[PDB]
């Protein structure tokens, strides 16, 4: 409880009960001083006035925030394998957040040498927003999470938010939040912080694929009792028309009737990895599917959940529909295709349409003796009453949850990037070094003190999540697909440290291996 | 007022007793009528409606296109297909992440 005692121990373990797994993980962090203890408004005009469609107005704060919204934070690649091989679905139940062993250090820079010294009485202050009053930025899949590998030290990202604007100019409804106006908990070295949170009931994620497609649900041995129109023209020549009907059955497979139809589609442009087959033009921004809001085009990144490469040709991928993860040590801009990791939707093509292809075809007119039948293409389709789909897959590098925007109505609020949508998600945890001012002038001055002490803090966090598992009941005879490591020899081990100490994840790992009947 | 036509693939077609497998005449089958449901539901063979395709101006006339297919909207109401004595009683809702109004 003092300077000499330790606030808490390092508890990192994953204990697997039959129905539930509890993942504890501990990291050590470093919190700098952001904006020199200032709130500041930012806009495009601060960066630059080049774009209208890219325009923003918001505030950057001295505060910083803990973000643990990716699975690699909470799961080792071995525990992820144990999860996705043995279980149909998993769901979070409870969450426990501890913050302990805080230590604050004054940096005294003498122009001869920069010196760092421990500051015993200094404070760091932490609050969780449990009323969801502040803007919730965690669901945006920003970088700055906990590191995957438990041995790394990570710097806490700076908190900031955007509000309404017209161009770079503010609107009367634009709200300014002072994070300092809140009941934070100040704590010094020798204090610990903790809180618990219970996830609201959500649906299990589906870690299973499907063992039969939606368009083959039938008995291949038996006919339907329903008829289709097989033939219209009765032969070559004039005035040959006969309505002829036929039982839909194994002979003609496609024309049968069905109780259910595949999910909606919003078509994507198809881009091939092999570069010679692509058109010689800049089609990236021009030829991309987008959605416009308030006269402002937001490119449609993963909006619907659709199969990617159809089948048998994996060479291409949907333009903006796929998830693209970067490999370890990857540049910011114009990185080659081999530097990133492109996600595959292959599993989900049983219930869902191919992203790059039209949903279907529809009659555009009425036929007559004089008029031929014309049919058009359905590029996008909304929900219909008989429509069925699945959600996008959950990668170990991807987001765990998202906050469902508070709104009058929403449909199937599953996050389009992935994970568990929640009305009230795990509350944001914000942290800041309490400012220590440099020596004030001896005569009183109205102006606020702009001179402070260079300072930062350290410590360890423990994030303990409890999960709920849905175990495999599968009755199939033959063996199942599982996630494995390639046995063949290599210079390095996948999901292991390098020679110079750099940890890396070779490829994305989805949850869908086990199969289930549709 | 015109029952002479029917939707191509949208209608249910039942066969009469002792009906062949293929290329049976129209009089051999029994074609189902949706007539009852036309109060809340649009005609299957006709477009849903019409929608503006551009902005008018002093220089430009207003153009409107046809809505061939329409998804659900927030103010939208319908009914389910009718239940015949020759038809299916129930169906299994496929086990999936999400589905809307899973009526067969």
């Amino acid at each position: 409880d003092g300077v000499g005692s330790s606030s808490g121990n390092w508890h990192c373990d994953s204990q697997w009960l039959g129905d539930r797994v509890i993942t504890t993980s501990t990291r050590t962090w470093a919190l700098p001083t952001y904006n020199n203890h200032l709130y500041k408004q930012i806009s495009n005009s601060t960066s630059g006035g080049s774009s209208n469609d890219n325009a923003y107005f918001g505030y950057s704060t001295p505060w910083g925030y803990f973000d643990f919204n990716r699975f690699h934070c909470h799961f080792s690649p071995r525990d992820w394998q144990r999860l996705i091989n043995n279980n149909w679905g998993f769901r979070p139940k409870r969450l426990n957040f501890k913050l302990f062993n805080i230590q604050v250090k004054e940096v005294t820079d003498n122009n001869g040498v920069k010196t760092i010294a421990n500051n015993l009485t200094s404070t760091v202050q932490v609050f969780t927003d449990s009323d969801y009053q502040l803007p919730y930025v965690l669901g945006s899949a920003h970088e700055g999470c906990l590191p995957p590998f438990p041995a790394d030290v990570f710097m806490i990202p700076q908190y900031g938010y955007l509000t309404l604007n017209d161009g770079s100019q503010a609107v009367g409804r634009s709200s300014f939040y002072c994070l300092e106006y809140f009941p934070s908990q100040m704590l010094r070295t020798g204090n610990n912080f903790q809180f618990s949170y219970e996830f609201e009931n959500v649906p299990f994620h589906s870690s299973y694929a499907h063992s039969q497609s939606l368009d083959r649900l039938m008995n291949p041995l038996i006919d339907q009792y329903l008829y289709y129109l097989s033939k219209t023209i009765n032969g070559s020549g004039q005035n040959q028309q006969t309505l002829k009907f036929s039982v839909a059955g194994p002979s003609n497979m496609a024309v049968q009737g069905r109780n259910y139809i595949p999910g909606p589609s919003y078509r994507q442009q198809r881009v091939s990895t092999t570069v010679t087959q692509n058109n010689n033009s800049e089609f990236a921004w021009p030829g991309a599917s987008s959605w416009a809001l308030n006269g402002r085009n937001s490119l449609m990144n993963p909006g619907p959940a659709m199969a990617s490469h159809k089948e048998g040709e994996d060479r291409f991928f949907p333009l903006s529909g796929s998830l693209i993860f970067g490999k370890q040590g990857t540049g910011r801009d114009n990185v080659d295709a081999d530097k990133v990791m492109i996600t595959n939707e292959e599993e989900i093509k049983t219930t869902n349409p191919v992203a790059t292809e039209s949903y279907g075809q529809v009659a555009t007119n009425h036929q007559s003796a004089q008029a031929q039948a014309q049919t058009g293409w359905v590029q996008n389709q909304g929900i219909l009453p008989g429509m069925v789909w699945q959600d996008r897959d959950v990668y170990l590098q991807g987001p765990i949850w998202a906050k469902i925007p508070h709104t009058d109505g929403n449909f199937h609020p599953s996050p389009l990037m992935g994970g568990f949508g929640m009305k009230h998600p795990p509350p944001q945890i914000l942290i800041k070094n309490t400012p220590v001012p440099a020596d004030p002038p001896t005569a009183f001055n109205k102006d606020k003190l702009n001179s402070f002490i260079t300072q930062y803090s350290t410590g360890q966090v423990s994030v303990e999540i409890e999960w709920e598992l849905q175990k495999e009941n599968s009755k199939r005879w033959n063996p199942e697909i599982q996630y494995t490591s390639n046995y063949y020899k290599s210079n390095n081990v996948e999901f292991a440290v390098n020679t110079e100490g750099v940890y890396s994840e070779p490829r994305p790992i989805g949850t869908r291996y086990l199969t289930r009947n549709l």
